[PDB]
């Protein structure tokens, strides 16, 4: 099976702007992610599939949180840590996007941890102003920080 995720800017007044699509796709190796997007700042972007089906913005420690409601990394597996598409943490954890001098994003990643579209269906993807150093160190969830876009994995 395959799927198509629209993915929209992350406000403080939720969904904004349509920034690309993601093509989710089993594969030998994983599913494929084969991600268009534009309007990034170049550079490397955490990617992750999150655990709820919403993008909408929340509260937390009373500061108004961007796609706070997609909640956390898709963790079925209840690890409580990121360790990237390699490691054995969140299974939600994708491989790095990389955004050229333009802002855009072409590419597909893999995640070889994941095999079935059904696994996260009714969940979330989600990119992040930062990177992703596949650790939580120095910085939690890979050094992420704010989220950039979301979109829901119906
Ligand atoms: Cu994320
Ligand atoms: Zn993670």
């Amino acid at each position: 099976e395959s799927t198509t995720v629209k993915m929209y800017e992350a406000l403080p007044t939720g969904p904004g702007k349509e920034v690309g699509t993601v093509v989710i796709s089993e594969a030998p190796g994983g599913l494929h992610f084969k991600v268009n997007m534009e309007k990034l700042t170049p550079g490397y972007h955490g990617f992750h599939v999150h655990e709820n089906p919403s993008c909408a913005p929340g509260e937390k420690d009373g500061k108004i949180v961007p796609a706070l409601a997609a909640g956390g990394h898709y963790d079925p597996g209840n690890t409580h840590h990121h360790l990237g598409p390699e490691g054995d943490g969140h299974m939600g954890d994708l491989p790095r996007l990389s955004a050229n001098a333009d802002g855009k994003v072409s590419e597909t990643v893999v995640a070889p941890h994941l095999k079935k579209l059904a696994e996260i269906k009714q969940r979330s993807l989600m990119v992040h102003v930062g990177g992703d150093n596949y650790s939580d160190k120095p910085e939690p969830l890979g050094g992420g920080g704010a989220r950039f876009a979301c979109g829901v994995i119906e």
